[PDB]
């Protein structure tokens, strides 16, 4: 931070930490002769290991909290604060979230009431906040990937080919119910107004690409069968995925009709004068709102800001546990200013479960707002022009009654 300058407050909008797959289709059986492993949880649900990784992220945030004079060297129950969605794997996030930042203090997460329906807050447009108009869906993402979609495998090849010879995809059940070229038989395709998707091969990769690195973090003693042997081989694999959250979360008319309320919360916490949903309970005198997500809302947040990213040894931009770290910083004359860094655990840290510390920190990545016209070159936005930048981007329609 530049001279004079004082950290006040942080936002951390965070992914869940390492969970089983979401779902296991027929067709996800289908396109490998291989057995998909058994996981220790049920789909969906953050594992035990997931927690721990979860925790030492907790500890890492404390030490640099500390050490930048923002918490105590327990915290007050006012100076903390988790707002996570309804899921187990973001719940549990939250809690050990807490369990690394405050060790055994019994500091309380908040979620939404009724678990059982969707939070506005992570999922507008599923909620029924707002909705998208089904030609401007199209539109936009044909001119985010600035190709038509019919001929988006054209343009992962290499990739889709990596990901065929991983999965022997010809010698699958697949190939032997229907040439069987995993590029040429899934054609992509966007289905869609408030429900979208990539459909076809790089939809199809992207998921099982995520499952892979899930199951590397995981510590799995057979990762995609043994058949990814190097870090290039693992990244470009989660091109692929990366790829899809870049059309189907991060094209800006998507991405500002479902992070809408998320980015208002988030300037609200900082300081803007924008309007936002309270979070019941949360203290004038909060100094750090964890909010436990997940990588579609980063990206949205990515996409509605401008911001883009690669991080050194995490092949996926929005990895379990990755998170948007916003700070409010004033400078000695109590100007107020915003930062964002991309924390997170290289993919050889979550395999090894590193301990994070200030000498062996996590990873993190400095971004730029491109709109911050003011912005210093350290990346530190003037609060005024960030809120500016918020009213701009967001969907007045989308934000919480
Ligand atoms: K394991």
């Amino acid at each position: 931070a530049p001279a004079g300058f004082q950290l006040e407050k942080v936002v951390i909008l965070s992914r869940h930490g390492v969970r089983a797959p979401t779902k296991m289709t027929q067709t996800m059986r289908d396109v490998t002769p291989h057995q998909w492993p058994e996981w220790p949880v049920k789909l969906g649900y953050i594992t035990p290991r997931g927690e721990h990784l979860i925790s030492l992220m907790g500890g890492f945030y404390r030490e640099r909290f500390q050490q930048q004079g923002l918490l105590p060297k327990c915290p007050t129950p006012d100076a903390v604060y988790v707002w996570a969605d309804v899921d187990q794997r973001t719940r549990k996030t939250g809690e050990a979230f807490l369990a690394g930042l405050a060790p055994q203090c019994d500091l309380a997460i908040h979620h939404q009431q009724n678990t059982q329906q969707a939070d506005p807050l992570f999922h507008p447009v599923k909620a029924g906040i707002c909705s998208m108009d089904k030609s401007q869906v199209h539109a936009a993402v044909e001119k985010q990937a600035g190709t038509p979609i019919e001929t988006l495998n054209q343009r992962y090849q290499a990739s889709l080919a990596l990901m065929s010879s991983v999965l022997d995809f010809p010698k699958s059940p697949y190939c032997q119910q229907h040439l069987c070229d995993f590029s040429q038989a899934m054609p992509s395709r966007l289905a869609i107004g408030n429900k979208v998707a990539l459909e076809g091969a790089v939809g199809l990769a992207s998921t099982l690409a995520e499952i892979f690195l899930l199951e590397h973090a995981q510590g799995m003693p057979k990762v995609a069968w043994g058949n990814i042997h190097t870090e290039q081989q693992w990244n470009s694999l989660l091109k692929l995925h990366n790829a899809q959250f870049d059309l189907m979360s991060r094209t800006p008319y998507i991405a500002k009709h479902n992070g809408t309320p998320l980015l208002q919360t988030i300037a609200h916490a900082l300081g803007s004068n924008i309007t936002s949903r309270p979070l019941p309970d949360i203290s004038p005198d909060n100094k750090i709102l964890f909010i436990a997500g997940h990588d579609a809302n980063i990206a949205n947040i990515s996409g509605m800001l401008g911001m883009t990213w690669t991080l050194p040894g995490q092949p996926d931009n929005t990895p379990p546990g990755g998170a948007l770290v916003f700070e409010r910083w004033v400078d000695n004359a109590g100007k107020p200013y915003v930062s964002v860094n991309m924390v997170y655990q290289t993919l050889a840290q979550l395999h090894d479960q590193a301990p994070l510390t200030l000498q062996h920190p996590a990873g993190s990545v400095r971004l730029n707002i491109p709109g911050c016209s003011d912005q210093t070159p350290d990346g530190y936005c003037p609060l005024s022009t960030f809120s500016r930048l918020v009213s701009h981007s967001v969907e007045p329609a989308c934000q919480l009654p």
